């Protein structure tokens, strides 16, 4: 079995459909910030594995995962009961398309996400390299309800306080959460706010162009088609394949089964 066995260090529930947890990390597991790996539990003879983006920076000696809670699992129906000390299986080799290396040089990096698609971006915003490569980093997190804005305080209060890169955060990181169904100051779907050009007006940056702007997209399969349509409109060109650099990168946060 080519699977590492990690133990849960802590868990935290945001609401009844979201929760995060931290585990130990075997030093053989190396990854690029933004990549995903497979995690799972042993259930009735076979390990039940699922793809999960790593929500922690690669320089830390522990892992963190941001998870959804689906009525029927079979994984999250069980995973939601994770307790400190519980064991988890993690694969050996990470993979994925959301890495800064496949991004042609630019000055602004837009991270477009919805729901749990925020996960890979949590490791990216704590990567001193993205701050070294870009002038501004815009983290957009689209959601349905206010209680779904996980990591709010962390991004807003704690990150700017960092002793190692807090200055870069305050100076380069623009957090722009949008809520769809409830009263919120950034009302609507991120796709509509970007297409109309309002988003840029709100954040003080000029409209997107294929020379200064790069992006990464992680959300529902439908949100992706809609986001590509919006970015292609500004003239950006998607990377043709994993390993080939382009103006923007996309990856599904989950699949429609
Ligand atoms: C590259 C990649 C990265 C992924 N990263 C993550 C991640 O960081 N966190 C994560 O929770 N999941 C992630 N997923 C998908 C996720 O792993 C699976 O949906 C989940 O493990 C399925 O567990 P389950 O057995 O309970 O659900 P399923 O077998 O998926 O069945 C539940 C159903 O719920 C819906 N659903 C599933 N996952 C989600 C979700 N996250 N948000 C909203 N609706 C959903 C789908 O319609 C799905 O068929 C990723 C998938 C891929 C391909």
């Amino acid at each position: 079995s080519n699977l590492n066995v990690e133990r849960v260090l802590s868990v935290h529930h945001w609401n009844d459909t979201l929760f995060s947890f931290k585990t130990t990390r075997n030093p053989s597991l190396r990854f690029e910030n933004g990549q995903f790996v497979m995690i799972g539990l042993e259930v009735d003879g076979r390990p039940l594995m699922r793809a999960y983006s790593i929500a922690s920076p690669n320089y830390e000696e522990h892992l963190e995962f941001f998870s959804i809670k689906v009525q029927n699992g079979p994984l999250t129906s069980r995973l939601q009961h994770l307790k400190e000390g519980d064991e988890l299986m993690v694969s050996r080799k990470p993979t994925g398309t959301l890495v800064t290396s496949d991004l042609l040089p630019g000055k602004h990096l837009y991270m477009l996400s919805t729901g749990t698609g925020l996960a890979p971006f949590m490791s990216l915003i704590q990567d001193p390299e993205v701050y070294e490569r870009f002038e501004k980093v815009v983290l957009i997190h689209g959601v349905r309800q206010v209680n779904e804005l996980a990591y709010q305080q962390f991004i807003t209060e704690h990150l700017p306080q960092s002793e190692y890169f807090g200055e870069a955060v305050k100076e380069k990181l623009i957090y722009y959460p949008t809520v769809t169904r409830e009263s919120f100051h950034n009302q609507g779907r991120l796709t509509d706010l970007m297409r109309s050009g309002k988003l840029f007006e709100d954040i003080g940056l000029p409209p997107i162009n294929p020379q200064d702007d790069r992006a990464m997209i992680c959300g529902s399969p439908s949100m992706l088609d809609e986001s590509c349509e919006v970015l292609d409109g500004f003239g950006l060109k998607i990377s043709p394949r994993m390993g080939e650099p382009g103006d923007y990168l996309i990856e599904r946060a989950f699949v429609e089964k």
